[PDB]
């Protein structure tokens, strides 16, 4: 149970103002590979 703390961290992780659409977040690992 907890404080849905495992969730929060998961949040943290990816609280970039969250998601907005698969097409663009996803050509970003085109030009930005490694």
């Amino acid at each position: 149970m907890s404080w849905a703390l495992e969730m929060a961290d998961t949040f943290l992780d990816n609280m970039r103002v969250g998601p907005r659409t698969y097409a663009d977040v996803r050509d970003e690992i085109n030009k930005r590979g490694r």
